[PDB]
């Protein structure tokens, strides 16, 4: 059914969606590695800078 076929359609944005947010998420950890390994300004102190 069309409907959920487009729930789906939906979901595989979300998964998409899911998908940056994993990426994003490894962006931070790449964040988390850069700032631990600051070798920069305060990027790193309490969130980003």
């Amino acid at each position: 059914n069309k409907i959920a076929l487009l729930h789906k359609e939906a979901e595989e944005k979300r998964a998409m969606i899911e998908a940056k947010r994993g990426e994003d998420l490894l962006k931070a950890e790449e964040l988390a590695a850069k700032y631990r390994a600051t070798g920069t300004a305060p990027k790193k102190i309490l969130g980003i800078f």
